[PDB]
């Protein structure tokens, strides 16, 4: 019945509010010029830079870049992995499944919401406190200048389709309840979880954008941008992991990183 499908649907977007700080919704209002919400501050050059600390609190530059985009995804982590706990099902599966979707579904899920993080010009920084362009990213010297523009090529497509934060709770659950990761002990519990959250995601795009004709289907294909976004950033840490060998990861990343 479509009545415990809206339900669940409240349910994952109740939990998508609780579990993370900066939605979709205060990061449109922060980038367009709302006043529920304060401009950012921008950094498009170092000097800018520098002046990012004395205002917005906060070894070359693009090093401390990077060291700043690998505190943030632990911070994701931690938020997904409190939000992945509140789909029904989910702390019922088997532990080492649970570590196995969580391993593979997270950075899938962090470049998902990153996009609603950026525009076509850059993201948001330090919890829509900065706004860092995407032209100072790109011009960042021989390994790092590169490690952000397929994320913007991919979240400018994404973001057209004007997904919005209730959306986005029932799609995240779905990455992550992905039966066809590779190690997974018992796939048929997880495939019953996701092909719940599918009807439900359905549904929620077809009241949602009654207008937006096949948005399901479009929006399932962009799971392979996703996977193709993973896939060329750990061969961009393969690279640094050895022309800097006195650069940490830290240790939970590196985990996920098999
Ligand atoms: C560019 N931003 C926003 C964050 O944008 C991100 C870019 C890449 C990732 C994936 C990370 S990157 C890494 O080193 N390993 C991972 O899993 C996660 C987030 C900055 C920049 C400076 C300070 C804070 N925020
Ligand atoms: C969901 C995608 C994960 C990345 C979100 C982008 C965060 C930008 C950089 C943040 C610096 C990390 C310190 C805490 C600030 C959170 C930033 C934010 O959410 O805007």
């Amino acid at each position: 019945e479509s009545a415990d499908l809206r339900a669940l649907a409240k349910h994952l977007y109740d939990s998508y509010i609780k579990s993370f700080p900066l939605t979709k919704a205060k990061a449109r209002a922060i980038l367009t010029g709302k006043t529920t919400d304060k401009s950012p501050f921008v950094i498009y050059d170092m000097n800018s830079l520098m002046m990012g600390e004395d205002k917005i609190k906060f070894k070359e530059v693009a090093i401390r870049i990077f060291q700043g985009c690998q505190f943030r995804s632990v911070e994701a982590v931690q938020e997904i992995t409190e939000y992945a706990k509140s789909i029904p099902g989910f702390v019922n599966l088997d532990l080492n499944d649970q570590v196995t979707l969580l391993k593979y579904g997270v950075h899938e899920i962090i470049y998902t919401m990153l996009a609603s993080l950026m525009n076509k010009d850059g993201v948001l920084i330090s919890e829509g406190q900065g706004f860092m362009t995407r032209e100072f990213l790109k011009s960042l010297r021989k390994p790092f200048g590169d490690f952000m523009e397929p994320k913007f090529e991919f979240a400018v497509k994404f973001n057209a389709l004007e997904l919005d934060d209730s959306d986005l709770a029932i799609f995240i659950a779905v990455i992550i309840l992905s039966g066809d990761r590779p190690g997974l002990l018992n796939v048929k519990p997880i495939e019953d979880i996701q092909d719940n959250l599918l009807q439900a995601l359905e549904l929620q795009l077809k009241l949602n954008h009654p207008e937006s004709s096949q948005l399901f289907a479009k929006l399932l294909q962009k799971m392979t941008d996703l996977r193709q976004i993973v896939t060329e950033h750990v061969q961009l840490l393969q690279v640094i992991k050895k022309t800097e060998t006195d650069m940490s990861l830290h240790p939970l990343l590196q985990e996920i990183y098999k």
